[PDB]
């Protein structure tokens, strides 16, 4: 197997490519990492303070994570499938997402898209294509 | 085939589900649309004034688009593959992205991510997995 990681630094990108594992981080407080195997692909990209991207894959899975701002994205493509998580947190909004694929999952395809203020979370699970997109902006209004 | 479209209004989300085509738009000035086939999946979500999401899929492709704010996201999963685009634009900025899959591409996977102020654009193209994320601030 392969593993890769990048610690973000202000004013540049940092990239680490090891085999089929690609990690890239931009900005202090960002962290990107992954693990993969020769037949699989993991790509993790983190940008900005509070961004964490984590991609794990095995077999013939493809795991992709993109975290921008105050956001966490975790994708696990375990044996097969395409697990893609995009989490974006802006102006105080915190976004957390995950996507997992496995031959054992309930549905062949599952797509979850969650957009709103303040803290937002989303998850997906599928055999073949699990896509999670979570976008958080500003704070939840107070009532 | 199937086609779907949701044109946003103020005060409620608009959803249009037609077969394997799912469109959702929230807010006046938002629009989501797509086209798909029985073996494919298209999902398009747009939120806020100036957000446009368009997902086209055929064969066994999966096309997903999410546009938030001043943003355009377009995904084309033609015949095969997973094409995912997320575009987020603050007022004063604009984010434009596309992701395309096709057996005609040279690489099996491609990921593109761009973040910055003002006008930002990114595009990806691959055989199996194309992912694009564009975040524009002001």
């Amino acid at each position: 197997g392969y593993s890769c990681r990048a610690v973000g630094v202000d004013g540049r990108a940092v990239t680490d490519i090891q085999g089929t594992c690609h990690a890239k981080a931009t900005g202090a407080g960002a962290m990107a990492s992954g693990t993969s195997e020769p037949g699989s692909t993991s790509t993790a990209t983190a940008t900005g303070r509070g961004a964490t991207a984590r991609s794990t894959s095995t077999g013939r899975g493809t795991a992709t994570t993109t975290a921008t701002g105050t956001a966490s994205a975790t994708s696990n493509a375990i044996g097969q499938g395409t697990a893609t998580t995009t989490a974006t947190g802006s102006a105080g909004g915190r976004a957390t997402g995950s996507a997992t694929t496995s031959s054992s999952a309930s549905q062949p395809t599952q797509t979850q898209t969650i957009t709103g203020p303040g803290f937002q979370t989303a998850k997906s699970f599928a055999r073949n294509t699990a896509t999670t997109t979570v976008t958080a902006s500003h704070h939840h209004h107070h009532h």
